[PDB]
């Protein structure tokens, strides 16, 4: 006669801690984006549609998970659930990741670019894409509970499903993510390194045109201001092609003067253009977090499920079970930590937040 109530009650008031902290944390997130103008971009769009994933998580895979620590892990709803619920749990890890990997990439393509449903198509892929990953799971295990249950534990017990999930659906993407994050921030370190190349080379200009005598002088040096304009790439270019007519009549002190025209919408055009750069790179580590504290928090239940796999025979499988039942939990706060960082690293999130609970809807 197994399923037994006991008192596992230590480790099932925290839990009750991690669900409350989920469901209302992501639920500002979703209400934030939905009711902000300042946040309707398309990453924001993302961490809308994973805060859903979380929220989900909370809802229906977190109870079942704090239900059967109540019954000393002797699963205790009907047996054609067990698959149901695994489903779910690699359901919203996969939908996590796999958002993840869409935002990294999205942006990195953002940054060599120059809407919503461009946006929802793009969540609804990868939503897909999980959702096509994820179904060996009912698929199999709802024939064989030899798959789901491991003497009345509902687990994945399938080995296969373990390795070539873990490497198809986490690591194809985990390697994409880190990829293409790297190349973003060498992306915005070079364009901040060019911008002030640009600079430069403007400012050292403007000191040329003002000391020069001649028509050469100043004709040179607007010609050279005119291709680290073009270098930055509209607004001014065509004020350079108003003076360079200037010094080509030989119109010299009527050229010099409108240089120093020039000269506040540079000044414009660059703390504009560099407070831009400045914006993408806090975001893309803000991003760096949410990806790493992602990776960090399931490292430990992850390598864990592939030493179970590994060293089948060799390692205690007792403590190994005995281990991922705390490190699946490490990886569940992660569905709480997302909110925390808008929380801490966004103005704009925070002060959405900040309204909500004083129960305050218009912007
Ligand atoms: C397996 C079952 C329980 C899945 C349930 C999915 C639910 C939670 C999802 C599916 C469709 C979702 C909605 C789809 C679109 C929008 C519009 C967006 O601007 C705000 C969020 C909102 C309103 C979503 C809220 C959450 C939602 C209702
Ligand atoms: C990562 C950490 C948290 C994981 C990765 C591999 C894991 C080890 C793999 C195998 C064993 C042998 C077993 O008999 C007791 C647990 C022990 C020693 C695990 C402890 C936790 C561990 C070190
Ligand atoms: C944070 C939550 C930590 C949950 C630990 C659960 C656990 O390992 O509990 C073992 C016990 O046998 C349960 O029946
Ligand atoms: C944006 C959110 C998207 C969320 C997308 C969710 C997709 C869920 C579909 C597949 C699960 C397939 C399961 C098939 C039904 C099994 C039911 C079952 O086994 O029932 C057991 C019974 O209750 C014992 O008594
Ligand atoms: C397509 C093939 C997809 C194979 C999916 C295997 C099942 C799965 O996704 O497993 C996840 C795994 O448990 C995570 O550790
Ligand atoms: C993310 N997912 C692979 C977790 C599967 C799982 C749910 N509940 C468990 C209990 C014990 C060991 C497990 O692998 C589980
Ligand atoms: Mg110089």
């Amino acid at each position: 006669s197994l399923l037994h109530l006991q008192e596992k009650n230590w480790s099932a008031l925290l839990t009750a801690v991690v669900i409350i902290l989920t469901i209302a944390g992501n639920i500002l997130v979703i209400m934030a984006v939905s009711l902000e103008k300042k946040l309707q971009n398309a990453t924001n769009y993302f961490l809308m549609s994973l805060a859903i994933a979380d929220m989900l998580l909370g809802f229906l895979v977190m109870p079942v998970s704090m239900l059967t620590i109540l019954y000393g892990y002797r699963w205790p709803l009907p047996s054609k659930l067990c698959a149901v619920w695994i489903y779910l749990d690699v359901l919203f890890s996969t939908a996590k990741i796999w958002h993840l990997c869409a935002i990294s990439l999205d942006r990195y393509v953002a940054i060599q670019n120059p809407s919503r449903t461009k946006a929802f198509l793009k969540i609804i892929a990868v939503w897909t894409i999980s959702v096509g990953i994820s179904m060996p799971i009912p698929v199999f295990g709802l024939q064989d509970d030899s798959k789901v249950f491991k003497e009345g534990s509902c687990l994945l017990a399938d080995d296969n499903f373990v390795l070539i999930g873990s490497f198809v659906s986490f690591f194809i993407p985990l390697t994409i993510m880190v990829i293409t994050y790297f190349l973003t921030i060498k992306s915005l370190q070079k364009e901040a390194a060019d911008l002030e190349d640009n600079w430069e080379t403007l400012n050292d200009n403007l000191k040329v045109i003002e000391k020069a005598d001649n028509a050469a002088q100043v004709k040179d040096a607007l010609t050279k201001m005119r291709a680290a304009a073009l270098d930055a790439g509209d607004i001014l270019v065509g004020q350079i092609d108003d003076a360079l007519k200037l010094a080509n009549e030989g119109k010299v002190k009527e050229a010099q003067a409108a240089a120093e025209q020039l000269k506040t919408t540079i000044n414009a055009y660059i703390q504009k253009y560099g407070q831009s750069i400045s914006n993408e790179q806090k975001a893309c580590k803000v991003l760096g977090i949410v990806f790493f504290l992602f990776v960090v928090m399931w490292c430990p239940f992850f390598i864990t499920n592939i030493m179970a796999v590994i060293c089948k025979e060799s390692c205690n499988e007792d403590v190994i079970g005995a281990l991922l039942n705390v490190f699946v939990w490490i990886g569940y706060l992660n569905s709480a930590v997302n909110p925390l960082v808008y929380t801490l690293f966004n103005k704009t999130y925070r002060s959405a937040f900040s309204r909500y609970i004083q129960c305050q809807y218009k912007e």
